[PDB]
Parts: structure tokens; sequence; C-alpha cells
């Protein structure tokens, strides 16, 4: 199984696998069922901005999902993701829908990855605009791209209706390095700013940003609330 | 008075004053009585780099102080800075010398802070070599800058000697919008590359990185344990 | 006089100094009589952005300014900073109008100043964001900051209307040191967007980039053509 | 055959196929006969330092070539590099040798493109330290990575000797988005730092950056003064 630290923006809850009975953002550490949440007030057809921060020192890895009115939830769990994590992974973004559904719209995505030690290796991307063949973005399942510059993770129909069991993810196409033994300070941060509509009535399932060994790709059955991250609920 | 956040590293303990009983990291939460310290092993005559960061979701500042053999100290204090802080700051850095002395010499100095609500206000500053005229610099007290391109916080001879009762800071010039009521992150670091050198019979007093008031001036007799910050021991 | 490197979106042409006979992007290097110019189609209450590159090496100062329809105006000249700007410098916005008028209305502003070597000191700041109380900007003459968020050079009706014979500049709070003469390279690039709105018979007079001495302030005399910049036109 | 840019540093003089009669830093577009040269001394054994530019507002592809005594070589060629290269392109280094030889040991290399606005689609990574395994690096033919934690482009004996007939490349794992018909600025550098070292008497044949389709490999019998760039001397 592909070893998985997610921030979820979980839109449906899941009562039955550990979620609470609200939508929240949490933070996932190799299970589907959050490390911990925070109640999150997604605001349906508004865009979203999610920062995700972490680095080796403070070990605490910590998500904002935030829209502009200025509603925020925030979530943070001290975790040492150098006994999580492969020193080399992938990043990337996931989303699902199953029997429910959202439009699961990325407008834009940014990651930087530092490892310093004694003054640094370091990676940074952002995407502000997606092309329709966007060669640094390993797509996978449902997930496309272009020319409304937009990353659809999860299928739209022609008719602007997202679809259910749905499931697609975005992968920086360079492998990252995550943590380095030798380094005094590994951090990494991430923002993205999503669409997540449900014209019909409740949106599901959720985006996540991950990060994965650099093989990751979508366990099979993991539309739905295993958010294209998961092979099963544990 | 004026509002001070720092990450000490303070080499001499003044435990009437409750600093441990050995060289330590410190964080100053408007007190020179650290919030929490770390046993920092301090290597005379050796460059060290101390990395502060602060997480304004995961409400965490946190410091490491490495040197290149690998031993670290690491500090982390959960706080936000928020309810600490005003507004606009000035950031610098601070040494003090007292009854025991030791060179105080930045060789390198950067920082960054960003502001951020949706889809940013940001300041950076790197600074690896001081000219003699280092005008983007506010020198206080006893700093000078150059010609061998360093910072001195504390006056050192001529041929490299530190002195007793010294207390020099040096600000960046322009002030920083460290916070805002309506940022959804409020983030920065610093980093800054130290030599600490001493032949007395210990080190003393410290360098700190700081974060004040803009118009913070060197409070009076705040050489020796006070570290060039506090104008008391409280 | 103070010394002026700047490029300035000229919404009015002044042929009688020099200026060609339509609104122009200009590069002026000690004198408000640009060394090159190219045409430039303002569009009237849009907005519209300016990059400005300079690089040491290519020794070429470039600009670029677009609107978001792809309509842009180019301009680069070949010169060496070295030659022109004292070392420490002041950067900033200026704008004026005279006998016609214009908003003069900054929405953003970048800029990002490095010297190398030989290792590298930076500035870099990012205004996304305009504070009621900006206190990392000199503001000169007529210069208001917002809310509407805004950067205001020139006197506007807070019900939207320009004010002719007005003049303001915004100059970030700490000097840059934009080359030395062991640098390297000494590259800058700024940017900022802008709303140029007139209902006048023509627009007048632009808004500039520019990089002054660090004491510089508006010459007396410098509304209209002169573009808060200049002392007189020669 | 593959599409190349470089800038080369080249140190071995090959009259017979245009290179002047000195070693030099050229600027290579589409063939390795340079279009544009400047005299490079290079210091041998030395740590130099290539700084690499170009935007397309001047269009003008610049580098310097210095080492830390201060000599330094620049040279530059206005060219326009969307009619050059695919849309698409990898990034990376090449070294080669021939009948005579050198070390062509990177010890850092960096590089940043940006494609503004009209916002920002950026890459930009930074080594400073390579490791043994790098997983976002492609070597190809000779390059290694260390430890040391150096790339070694080229095949250096178990004595410290570096071999004649050696090429290798590294590129960066990520496809990189050089130019974009909507951007108004694409702007690129690099930076790399490097030691060449001739114990033979005599270095050869060279360090190039360059910019490469994507599925870029080292052209068949590109050892020597081809700098694994070129199938040809054409
Ligand atoms: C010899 O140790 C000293 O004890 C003195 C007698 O109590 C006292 O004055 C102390 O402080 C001076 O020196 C230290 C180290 O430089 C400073 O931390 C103090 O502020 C003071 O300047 C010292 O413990
Ligand atoms: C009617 O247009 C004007 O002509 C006037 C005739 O002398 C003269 O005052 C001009 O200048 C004022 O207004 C322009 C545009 O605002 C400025 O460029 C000038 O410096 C001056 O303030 C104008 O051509
Ligand atoms: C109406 O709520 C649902 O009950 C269904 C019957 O057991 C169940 O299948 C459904 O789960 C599906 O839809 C969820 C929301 O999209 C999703 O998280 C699940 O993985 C699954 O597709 C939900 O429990
Ligand atoms: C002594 O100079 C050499 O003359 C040789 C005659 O055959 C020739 O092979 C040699 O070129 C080879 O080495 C160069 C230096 O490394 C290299 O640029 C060539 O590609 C080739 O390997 C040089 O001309
Ligand atoms: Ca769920
Ligand atoms: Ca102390
Ligand atoms: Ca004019
Ligand atoms: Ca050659
Ligand atoms: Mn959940
Ligand atoms: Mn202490
Ligand atoms: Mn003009
Ligand atoms: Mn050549």
């Amino acid at each position: 199984a592909d070893t998985i630290v997610a921030v979820e923006l979980d839109t449906y809850p899941n009562t039955d696998i550990g979620d609470p009975n609200y939508p929240h953002i949490g933070i996932d550490i190799k299970s589907v069922r959050s490390k911990k949440t925070a109640k999150w007030n997604m605001q349906n057809g508004k865009v979203g901005t999610a920062h995700i921060i972490y680095n080796s020192v403070g070990k605490r890895l910590s998500a904002v999902v935030s829209y502009p009115n200025g509603d925020s939830a925030t979530v943070s769990y001290d975790v040492d993701l150098d006994n999580v994590l492969p020193e080399w992974v992938r990043v990337g973004l996931s989303a699902s829908t199953g029997l429910y559904k959202e439009t699961n719209t990325i407008l834009s995505w940014s990651f930087t990855s530092k490892l310093k030690s004694n003054s640094t290796n370091a990676l940074h991307f952002m995407f502000n605009q997606f092309s329709k063949d966007q060669k640094d973005l390993i797509l996978q399942g449902d997930a496309t791209t272009g020319t409304d510059g937009n990353l659809e993770l999860t299928r739209v129909s022609s008719n602007g209706s997202p679809q259910g069991s749905s499931v697609g993810r975005a992968l920086f196409y360079a492998p990252v390095h995550i943590w380095e033994s030798s380094a005094v300070v590994a951090s990494f941060d991430a923002t993205f700013t999503f669409l997540i509509k449900s014209p019909d009535s409740h949106p599901a399932d959720g985006i996540a940003f991950f990060i994965s060994n650099i093989d990751s790709s979508i366990p099979s059955g993991s539309t739905g609330r295993l958010l294209g991250l998961f092979p099963d609920a544990n």
C-alpha cells in the first residue's frame, strides 16, 4: 500500500468510518480516519484557499482552509514525518465523489519544499493556470486540465454537473526530497485554491493535498470516502 | 516598555533570573525569562546557524541552532503572536556581554514574513555580507558592520578580542507588518549565522533574534543577561 | 539634483519636451526625456500590469505593460546602472496629473533586488494590499494609502474622481543596495498593477517606477509632464 | 535531432569548428558553434560560478562566469527563445572530455522559470548537495552523484584523475514550461558552481547549462568538443 500523509478537506461525513458529523478539514497519517479534524464550513460554490505547513523543527503539520468572507478552519497535528514518509515522495492533489458529488476544481496549487543544513536543497512550483497538456503533472484517474486553466480532479459533466463515483489526482512530476538525515530543517508548505460546487443535495467527497511514495497510484476502489488516497477505511 | 518577542542563544546561565543551569536556547515572550528553553552546547569559535520559524496557523514559534558537526538544539513554544506583538514591528538581532564576554558576530542574516489572505504582502531580506555602511540596518548601541563583511553586535577588538559591558543590535530598516487581524496566515522565518568566540572564564551573554515595536530601542541597562532586549528581569 | 532611473507609463504626449505623439512607455535615465519609448495603448479604467527587469549581466533595463486582453507594450534599453545610480537607492512609484488628469492607482507592487557575490544580498517585497497606515512606505506629496486597499499616487476624490496638478510617490522604507562594485550580478525587477481612469479630454500624466538616491524627494514643480521625478525637462 | 539552447563554458578551443583560440563562454543556439562568445580565463582547480539569465521582455540570453578572486567573463545574445525552443523542455547540465580532460564537478545548481501574467506558473529548484540517489535528476552517460555531495558530470578516476572520452549530463526530472503564448513575461535563470581541474596539462572540454526537448538524450559521439549537446559540429 502507498504511504499517505494528507490534509483532507472532507465535505461528506462518513460517521461509519470515524468522520465527525460535520464537514471538516483533517490531518491523515496512513489512515483516512484523520488524526485531527476541525469543523469546516464548506462554502458551496465559493473559491476556498487551503494552506498546509510543516517543518521538521516544530514538527507540526498545520492546515488552514479559508474563504474570502473570512471564515477559516484550522487543524494541526504534531507528527514526525521522518518516521512516516519515505525520504523521497511525490506530492499531489486528490479528490473523489461517491454516491454524492461535487466539482473538485483546483484553480491554483503551489508547493515549496526545503532541506536546509548549515547556511539548502529546495523545490518550488506554482500553478496558477493549468494547461491542457500540463507536462509537469502526473494526472491520475479522472483528473483533467485546461483550457479554462483549471484542474478538474473529478468528473464534471458537459452541462456542468459533477459526477458521482469519480476520483482523480494530480501529482507533481518530479520526485520531492521531503526529508534528509543531514538536514537541520526540512520544511514544506502547500497552498491550493479550489472551487467545490454541489448543485444536487450534498457535496461529497472532498479534496486532499497529499504526500506519498513516488510510485503512488489511486488505490482501486478509492472513490468516495477514501478520497483517492486509501485502499480501505482502516 | 518595548514589546519583545525573541529567540535567545543564551550563552550564560543566570540561574538567579530563571535561566536553566547551562547554555540554552530559549523562546522569550515579553520577558527575558524564557517560556521554553533547550540545553545548548555552544561551540566556541565555531560558526553556528539559527533558524527561527513562526507558523501563524500552527501558532508555534520554533528555533533550532546547529553547528556543522550536526549537534543541534531545538525549542518550540505554542503561542499566538497576534496576542503579543503589535501589528507593525522591527525585526533584528541583539547581543550583549556583561562581566563575562564573547564575540557576537553575525556572518549572515535572512528574514521572511508573509501576510496572506486569499489567492499576500511579504518581505524578505538576506544579508550574506555586511558593508561598513549597511544602510538598510539600524545599528543600535555597540553594533557595527564591515569591513570583514560581518555584523559585530557587541564591541570586539581590532584583533578579534571581545569586550565586556557591551550591547548592540541591528534592526532591519523597514517596518514589518508581522500580523494583521484579517491575515489567514501570518508567517515568518529568520535565519542567522553567528560566530561566538570567547577565551573567558565563561562566554556571555548571548545573541537574540527579536521582534519589537518599531520605535524599539535598547532599554537602559540591558547589557549582560538582559541581552539588549529587556529593561529588567521580570 | 536627485539621480533618477525610471520606467514611465506616460499617458500624455508632451511633444515639446521630446515625448512621441502618443501614450508610451519609456525608459528614463537621469532625464524625463526617455532614452527609449514604445507606443502604449493605455486602456482607460482597465487594470494594467507593468513588469520591470534589469540585469547587470545583460546590462539591459526592460519594461512590459500589459492589460488582460493581451495588448502589451515593450521597451528595453541597453544601460549599465553601475554607471548611473548610486550604490544605495530607494525604489518607488511616482505619478502626476497636470492641466489634465487621471487616477494613478496602484493595486499591487513588488520588487526584488539581488546582489551576488563573488554570496547574495537580496531584498524582496510584495504589496498586494495597501493599508491606511502603510508603515513600510514613504508617501510623498499626494500619495495616499487605502482602502480601497490601494495606493493612490495622486489625489482622487473618495468618489473616484482624479484631481489636476497632483503629484505623489511611494518609496519603500528601506534603502536598497542596488549595485556594488564587487557584485557579479546586480539585478532587480519590479512589477506593479495599476488603474488609470480619466473622463478628461486627455489623460495625464502617467505613473513611473523609479529608483532614486536614498534622500530623494519630489522636486519642486514636477507635477504634470515631469512625473514627480525630475526638476526640469532637460 | 534534439533542439539545444546552451550556455557553454568551453575550456578547449576547437578552432577547426569555429571556437576562438582561447577558452571562452559561449551562447549556443542549435549549434555547438556559439552565436556569441567571450574570452574566459578558466581558473584551474578553483570554484567558478556561472549565472544564466533570460527573459522574454528583453529577449537577451546572458551569462556570466566568475571566480571568487573577481575575474568574470560575460556573454549575451539577443535571441527569441519562443522560436527556438519547444514550449516544454528539460533543463540540464552537460559536460564532456575528449582527448584532453578535466573534472567537470558541479557543486550546486539552481534554476527558476516563471511565466507571468496575463498570473504565474513557476518552477524553482535549488541543489546545494547532490545525493547518491538523486531522484529528481535524470543522469545521463557518465554523470554521477557522490557523495561528497557533488555532481561529477564526467568520469573521474579513483586516483582523482579525470578521464578522456567522457560525457555526462544531469537533467531536472520535471519538464519545464519555458514559454507559453498567453504569458506576458517568460523568464528563466540558472546558476551553477563548478570545479574544473585538469591534472593532465590541458583542460577539455567544458561544461554547459542547456535547455532541450523533454526526451533529450546524449547524442552518440558527443564526447569531446560537442559537450554532450550536439550530434555534430555543424
Ligand atoms: C562573576 O559572575 C557574575 O556575578 C556577579 C556578582 O553577582 C554579577 O555582577 C554577574 O553579572 C554580570 O555578568 C553576567 C555575565 O556577563 C551578566 O549576565 C549580568 O547581567 C552582569 O552584567 C555574574 O553573574
Ligand atoms: C491644454 O493642454 C496643455 O497645454 C497648456 C498650454 O501651455 C500647458 O499648460 C500643458 O501642460 C500642463 O498639463 C500637462 C498634462 O497634464 C502636463 O504635461 C504639463 O506639465 C502641464 O502641467 C498642456 O500641454
Ligand atoms: C446516502 O448516504 C449514503 O448511504 C449509502 C448506502 O449505504 C452509501 O453507499 C453512501 O456512501 C457512498 O457515498 C458517500 C458520499 O459520496 C461516499 O463517502 C462513500 O464512499 C460511498 O460512495 C453514503 O454512506
Ligand atoms: C592534440 O589536439 C587534438 O588533435 C587531435 C587529432 O586527432 C584531436 O583528436 C583532438 O580532439 C579530441 O580532443 C579534443 C579535446 O578534448 C576534443 O575537443 C575533440 O572532440 C576530440 O576528442 C584535438 O583536436
Ligand atoms: Ca468523509
Ligand atoms: Ca543568560
Ligand atoms: Ca508626458
Ligand atoms: Ca571547444
Ligand atoms: Mn474525514
Ligand atoms: Mn536565558
Ligand atoms: Mn514620456
Ligand atoms: Mn566553444
